[PDB]
């Protein structure tokens, strides 16, 4: 029962101090989560923007977005994030290392390689512009 009421603050678990992975707004980016499989993003930066970083201390957490199914949105692990690259690249491809085949997972690789290898129009295009709730 690893998990006391709300276990600390939004899933528990923080990453540490790094001098690895550091990647801010309007790039592609490939987010692993704490409980979750791999998954290709975006970084996108939240209606507090100018500014992209929660931190407590000694620990650094940014905003980005996952192409899941609406799509979702929360502060997540920065040095979980891997740079913008696509289907056709070692990682990306089958026998690759963020390659799980859900057909949104494969379909977020091609929606992530069309705004990655082209331009920021395809990208922002989605963001999460779902519905104006800011």
């Amino acid at each position: 029962k690893a998990k006391n009421l709300n276990g600390g603050l939004r899933r528990s678990v923080a990453p540490a101090a790094p001098t690895s992975s550091d990647f801010s707004p309007g790039d592609l980016v490939w987010a692993k989560m704490e409980g979750y499989p791999w998954w290709p993003s975006l970084v996108y930066n939240h209606p507090f923007d100018g500014t992209f970083i929660r931190e407590k201390g000694k620990s650094v957490r940014v905003h980005v977005q996952f192409f899941d199914d609406s799509p979702t949105r929360g502060w997540v692990s920065k040095r979980l994030l891997k740079p913008y690259t696509g289907s056709k690249s070692k990682e990306a491809q089958k026998g690759g290392h963020f390659y799980s085949a859900k057909p949104e997972i494969l379909r977020a690789m091609q929606r992530a390689d069309e705004a990655l290898n082209k331009d920021k129009i395809k990208r922002l295009e989605l963001a999460v512009s779902d519905e104006p709730s800011e």
